[PDB]
C-alpha cells in the first residue's frame, strides 16, 4: 500500500537550514529563519515566561483535559488583546475563542469548520503570501486564489491594482489579510486603507479572515490591531487567527487561538458548537503549558510589565537593523536606493535581489536568504553588519 | 453566511459531565469519566513527571520550533517500547516516528496521510469502539464499518463471529485494533488469537492500524503490546497512534506518536515524507513541553523507576477495584453473577446496565455511568464501593 507508490517535495524554508550549517565558512550568515534572534544570534525563552513557568510548576495539582475551547481566561485576555477592553463584540457575546496548536493550528481549523459547515468552496490569499497558507486551506477542501498586492518595481502596496482584483470575488468567499504587516513584503495598510477594504467587505460579500502573528511587532500591541478592529465594526461575522509563537517566544509550545465574531451571541454560538466538533475530530483538546503561561502573564500586571518591556525590546532591535542595514549598504557599496528596508515592518522583507543573486550569496559568499530575496532583519546582529552588506554590495 | 445555518449535538461523555456537579447530594459519584483517579478522587500529577518538569525549566535555553515529526530520542524511545529493544524494525530502519498531540491527533494523521496518499476509502473499528473512532476516520474524508467484537450476553469476544465479520473487507481495508485492551468492554485477546488475526491480515490483504492508549494498564509495559508486536512479525506495513496521556497522567499537554512500519528503509522513508506534508498542513510541528517530559524520564534510569513504579500502582489500583467491587455487589446483593469485571483489563469496562438502569442511577441515586453501561472503575474510591453497590444492587 505505501510501496513505491508515494512522493515528496520540499516546503522551500526548512530545506534552507540544512544546507548551511554545513558550510563551515562559518557558513557566516543565515538569514530567512522563520524566527527572531538578538545581538548574539540565539533565540531565548523570555525572562516573563521563565518566571510563568515555576508559577506553574509550583502551582499545577493535575494534569487533566482541558475543555476543547481551552483555557476561559486565555480566551478572555486573547479576545480583549484583539478587540480591546470595553469592545461590544466581546460583551454582547457576540465573540466565541478556542484555543488552538499555534497560529497554522488555527487556521486549518477555521478552514476545517468553514468547509463542512458553510458554502464557502474558495479563499483568497495575497500575492505572496505565507507559503503555508496555501495547503491548509487546500487540506480542508478549500480552493486559494491570489489577489494582487505588491510589486517589486515600486516596493509598495498597489492599492489601485488590489481593489481591482477583489471585485472577482463573489458574495460567499473568504479574503485572508494579515493583520499587523505582512509576510514576506512588510508592507503596511495605512488605516485609511484599511477603512476602505472595511467597506468594500461590508457592501460586497466576503467573510474577514484576519491572520494574526505579529502583535506588537510592527508598532505597539494596540496600534497593530487597529486594522483588525476598523474592520471588526462594520462586521458582522469575522474569523481572526492568531499566534502568541513569535511575541511570546513561544514558538515550539504551540499557542494561539481561533476567535470568530457572528453577529448576536445566539448565533456565534450555535456557530461555535460546530467549530468544537471540528476539534474534537482533529488533535482533542489543546496543549495547556504554553498557554498557561500566556494566560498567567496576562493576568497579572507584574508579569505583563516585564512582558511588554520585552515586546518592545524585540520590536526596536528590528527597527534599528533596518537603518543598520540600510546605510551599511549606503555607506559599503553605492548601487541602489535599498531606502525601503526602512519603514516597511516586522522580522520580514523582501531585499530586491534576483534568484540568481540568492544563488550568489549562498554558495562562496556565506549569505543564505530564501530564493525570494526574503530577508528576517531580526537575523542581523551588529557584527553581521558589514560583512552581510559585503556579499550584497559584491552582487548589487 | 453562519446565520441561523448551523447545528449541535453534544459528544456523549462529556454531556455527562454538566449535569452531575449539579446534583450537591453530594452528587456523590461519577464514574465513567475518561481519566484514572487514586484513593481519594484526584487526578494528580506524577512525582516523575514533576522532577523532570523542574529539569526542563533549569535547562531550556530556548522554545525555538520543532522539526515536524519531533523531538528525536521521543521517537526512538516510543519505538523502542512498542516494538522491543532490538526489534529488527528499529534498525532495518523499516519504523519512523512522528510526535503528534494526543492519540486522537495521531489517529487523524494516519487518517489523512491514507485519505491521500493511498488507495483506502474504508476502515473497520469494533463494536463497540471509542466513541471518537468514527469522527476521526470519517473527517479525512474515509469511511468507517464495525465488525463484530463482544456481545453482552456471554460477557466475552466472539471470535467465531469477529473472524466470520471481518471477510466482508477487502483487500485496500484498513483494520482498526487496539493493542492494550480495549475501550469500553476491557476484554482481551490473548496471543493465540492476536497469532490469528495476525496470519489473517498477511495472506488477506488489510494495513493494520493499532490504536494504543493504555500501555502498562492491562498486563505490564512489555506483556500488554506483544499483541502489537506478534502483528509486527508477520507484517511489512503498519501503523501505530499511541497515546502518553493515561499512563503518564500528561492528558491535557498532549503527547502521543504516529508511526509506521513500512517493509524497507527506503519507501518508510518515501512514506513518511507524504506524512510529514500532512503534519505541515494541520499544526505544523508538535507541543514540546509533555513530549520533553516523556523523552527525559525515559531516558534516565533513576527517574523512570520511579515512572514505571507509578504505572505499575496505577495498575494495581484498578486491579483491586475490581475484586472490591464485583464481591461487594456479592456482599450487599444477590441477584446476578457480576464476576466478568474480575479480568477484564484496563479503567472501563461494561455493568450489564439497561439504559434505562443508567437513567435510575443519575437521578436520585448519585451514579453517574455513561448511557451504554460502561463504568470507570479507576473512579471507585474505597469509600464509594458500598453505597456505590447500593444503587446498583437496589436496580438488580
Ligand atoms: C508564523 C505565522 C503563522 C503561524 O505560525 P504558528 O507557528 O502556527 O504560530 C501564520 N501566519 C503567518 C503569516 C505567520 O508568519
Ligand atoms: C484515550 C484514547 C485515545 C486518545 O486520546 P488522547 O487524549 O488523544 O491521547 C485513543 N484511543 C482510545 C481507545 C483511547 O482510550
Amino acid at each position: 500500500m505505501f510501496e513505491n507508490i508515494t512522493a515528496a517535495p520540499a516546503d522551500p524554508i526548512l530545506g534552507l537550514a540544512d544546507l548551511f550549517r554545513a558550510d563551515e565558512r562559518p557558513g557566516k550568515i543565515n538569514l530567512g529563519i522563520g524566527v527572531y534572534k538578538d545581538e548574539t544570534g540565539k533565540t531565548p525563552v523570555l525572562t516573563s515566561v521563565k518566571k510563568a513557568e515555576q508559577y506553574l510548576l509550583e502551582n499545577e495539582t493535575t494534569k487533566n483535559y482541558l475543555g476543547i475551547d481551552g483555557i476561559p481566561e486565555f480566551g478572555r485576555c486573547t479576545q480583549e488583546l484583539l478587540f480591546g477592553k470595553g469592545s461590544a463584540l466581546i460583551n454582547d457575546k457576540r465573540a466565541r475563542t478556542a484555543q488552538t496548536p499555534g497560529g497554522t493550528g488555527a487556521l486549518r481549523v477555521a478552514a476545517d469548520f468553514l468547509a463542512k459547515n458553510t458554502s464557502v468552496k474558495r479563499v483568497w490569499v495575497s500575492n505572496p503570501s505565507w507559503p503555508n497558507h496555501k495547503s491548509v486551506f487546500n487540506s480542508a477542501g478549500l480552493e486559494v486564489r491570489e489577489y494582487a498586492y505588491y510589486d517589486a518595481e515600486n516596493h509598495t502596496l498597489d492599492f489601485d491594482a488590489l481593489i481591482n482584483s477583489l471585485n472577482e470575488a463573489q458574495a460567499g468567499d473568504v479574503v485572508l489579510f494579515h493583520g499587523c504587516c505582512h509576510n514576506p513584503t512588510g508592507i503596511d495598510p495605512t488605516l485609511e486603507q484599511w477603512q476602505t477594504l472595511a467597506q468594500l467587505s461590508v457592501e460586497k460579500g466576503w467573510l474577514p479572515l484576519f491572520d494574526f502573528a505579529f502583535q506588537g511587532f510592527a508598532r505597539g500591541l494596540e496600534e497593530d490591531a487597529e486594522g483588525l478592529r476598523a474592520f471588526a465594526a462594520m462586521h458582522k461575522e469575522l474569523i481572526v487567527a492568531s499566534s502568541y509563537s513569535k511575541n511570546f517566544g513561544l514558538y515550539n509550545e504551540r499557542v494561539g487561538a481561533c476567535t470568530l465574531v457572528a453577529a448576536d451571541s445566539e448565533t456565534v454560538d450555535r456557530a461555535f458548537s460546530q467549530m468544537k466538533a471540528a476539534i474534537r475530530a482533529n488533535y482533542s483538546n489543546p496543549p495547556a503549558h504554553g498557554a498557561s503561561v500566556v494566560a498567567t502573564i496576562l493576568s497579572n500586571d507584574a508579569l505583563r510589565a516585564i512582558w511588554e518591556q520585552e515586546l518592545t525590546d524585540m520590536r526596536q532591535r528590528i527597527q534599528r537593523m533596518r537603518q543598520l542595514f540600510v546605510n551599511t549598504l549606503q555607506e559599503k557599496g553605492a548601487n541602489r536606493d535599498f531606502s525601503f528596508i526602512i519603514k516597511q515592518n516586522g522580522m520580514f522583507s523582501f531585499s530586491g535581489l534576483t534568484k540568481e543573486q540568492v544563488l550568489r550569496l549562498r554558495e562562496e559568499f556565506g549569505v543564505y536568504a530564501v530564493a525570494s530575496g526574503r530577508v528576517n532583519v531580526a537575523g542581523m546582529t551588529p557584527d553581521n553588519m558589514a560583512p552581510l552588506c559585503e556579499a550584497i554590495v559584491a552582487v548589487l
